[PDB]
DNA sequence: ACAGCGGTTGCAGGT
DNA sequence: TACCTGCAACCGCTG
């Protein structure tokens, strides 16, 4: 028999997943002809990279385990073969005697020049390769071609763009393997017949004491799970307004489907399905860009900026970005990092983002705007790196473009709209619970001065059971100063930018 | 040409 | 409640 491969890299899930579908009924079309190989490779050098933080790990850990639970179900299994593409593929390629590879397109800058890699030794080995684009709703070429070979960059175009494009259909799981004996075993195997098993939390996680509480597990079931739990309050999901919902709430105010979609664990396409189904029978309902369906929309429009452009993740030599000059700032950046700045809005959602791995999209736009225009004036790549290591959900084409908004960089451009460190908070969260609950130090401090504890006497402090200075750190810059002349800053570098164009 | 419009998610003070 | 203003004035899109 010859050997059909299914590489996961993203879309690790069964549900809507043409790239594996294919595959399977390929396989159940010529029953006795074709080995079978669903594959996750997995370099195990970069299981001590410092931009994978801990928990990510164990999202991954988790979600290929419930992987090969579900291609178990269909008569297969997962196979994570140890390596690089570039060494793996072609021992595969021969040794399987591999006929066809099947993915899911990326386009990330990496995954681009990965894939054209794979491509062009697939055509030197003769091995057909088929793609599809299933990771986003809508295939980025073609609203950029749609749009005269330009990616838009407006949110109002870019759904005037899209509405004119189709859909494809949302597919089921795959079949059963029909008469698919295990393939027999490669030299690998020979050696060790575990070698392709799941790895462990022990043999993902290097750092296991950077591991927070587990209230997002990995996987496509959980995924689904989720999902279906969100969806059921057909009120809550056809009223739904992201800027009428809190960050801070104890309990999150949004789907957290993020990582599931991140990792391709729920397809973006069915979440869409099932919303515009419920938008049908809720006569009461809002509208992009407000809206749920708005959100995932949201996705679609960073996809489609981010696939024209091999820099979004840096400003210099990025067609979208004001070229504005952040200062360095070693102390400072250390300060926000750890959620040691002294604000202990700002401070709390830092530690929530570092335990938990998820933090609400408001809360994000808090941190972001205190590290880049409103405070401190670092860069946004270096709030992108922090996130990088602690997002569950951390998305290439995501946090760049979201890091540009709140900076002003892109997409956004009206710098004298400042979230304040001390009083966004309070209008959801009056009495500071959130607070209380992630900077722990301060949890006795009245909720009149728990958002801006400089204003209590020393006395009060003790009273308290925490000191500024040593129990708690003093802020680090002052707010109400450094905003405004931030905001002159910001005006400046869009003058000098507006001359250059 | 350039003025006017709308832009997922500002704050403070006011009704 | 949910909206109003002043603050000071940005960008891309439109005609
Ligand atoms: C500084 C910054 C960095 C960010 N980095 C990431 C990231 O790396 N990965 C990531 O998935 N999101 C990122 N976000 C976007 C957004 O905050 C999250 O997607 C959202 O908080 C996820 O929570 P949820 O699933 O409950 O969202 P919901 O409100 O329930 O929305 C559902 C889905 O829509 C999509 N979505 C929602 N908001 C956005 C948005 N603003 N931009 C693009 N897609 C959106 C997500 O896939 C999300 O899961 C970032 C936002 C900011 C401000």
């Amino acid at each position: 028999r010859s050997t059909l491969v299914h590489w996961f890299r993203k879309g690790l899930r069964l549900h809507d997943n043409p790239a594996l579908s294919h595959i399977f009924t390929a396989a159940n079309a010529a029953p006795g002809r074709y080995f079978v190989r669903p594959i996750f490779i997995l370099d195990p050098g970069i299981l001590d990279w410092m931009q994978v933080g801990a928990n990510r790990w164990r999202f991954l850990q988790q979600t290929l385990e419930d992987l090969d639970n579900q291609l178990r179900k269909l008569n297969s299994r997962l196979f994570v073969v140890r390596g690089k593409p570039a060494e793996v593929f072609p021992r595969i390629f021969k040794s399987w005697r591999v006929e066809m590879l099947t993915f899911e397109t990326d386009i990330e800058p990496y995954s681009v020049t990965r894939d054209a890699a794979v491509q062009k030794l697939a055509k030197a080995e003769g091995v057909r390769v088929e793609t599809h684009c299933s990771h986003t709703i809508y295939n980025p070429e073609l609203v950029i071609a749609k749009n005269l070979g330009k990616a838009p960059i407006t949110y109002q175009k870019f759904l005037g763009i899209v509405e004119q494009l189709k859909v494809p259909k949302v597919l089921g799981v795959p079949e059963k393997l029909k008469n698919m004996p295990t393939p027999p075993k490669d030299e690998v195997e020979q050696k060790d017949s575990a070698a392709y098993d799941c790895p462990t939390m022990k043999q993902l996680v290097k750092r296991p004491e950077e591991l927070g509480p587990n209230k997002f597990p990995g996987g496509e079931t959980e995924a689904l799970r989720r999902m279906e739990e969100s969806l059921k309050d057909e009120i809550w999901v056809a009223r739904f307004e992201k800027p009428n919902t809190a960050p801070n709430s104890l309990e999150p105010s949004t789907t957290v489907l993020s990582p599931y979609l991140k990792f391709g664990c729920l397809s973006a396409r069915l979440f869409n399905q099932k919303l515009k189904e419920i938008i049908k029978r809720q006569p009461k309902h809002s509208q992009p860009p407000v809206s749920l369906i708005g959100q995932l929309m949201w996705r679609e429009f960073y996809y489609t900026v981010a696939a024209a452009e091999p820099n979004f993740d840096r400003m210099l030599g990025n067609v979208y970005c004001m070229q504005i000059p952040w200062q360095e700032h070693p102390d400072h950046l250390e300060a926000w990092t750890h959620g040691r700045t002294g604000y202990p809005f700002i401070d709390a959602i830092m530690r929530q983002l570092r335990q938990e791995g998820w933090i609400h999209h408001l809360a994000r736009h808090a941190v972001a705007c205190f590290l880049t225009r409103g405070d401190l004036w670092i860069s946004w790549e270096e709030g992108q790196r922090v996130f990088e290591q602690l997002l569950l959900d951390q998305d290439w084409a995501l946090n760049a473009g979201n890091w540009m908004w709140l900076s002003a960089s892109a997409f956004f451009h009206q710098y004298f709209r400042v979230y304040s460190p001390v009083a966004f908070g309070k209008k959801t969260d009056p009495q500071g619970h959130y607070i209380r609950k992630y900077v722990p130090e301060l949890s006795k401090y009245p909720a009149g001065c728990i958002y801006e504890p400089w204003k209590a006497s020393l006395v009060d402090q003790r009273a308290y059971g925490c000191v500024l200075g040593t129990d708690y750190p003093h802020r680090i810059v002052k707010h109400e100063v450094v905003h405004k002349e931030n905001i002159k800053r910001m005006g400046a570098a869009y003058k000098v930018n507006r001359e250059v164009r």
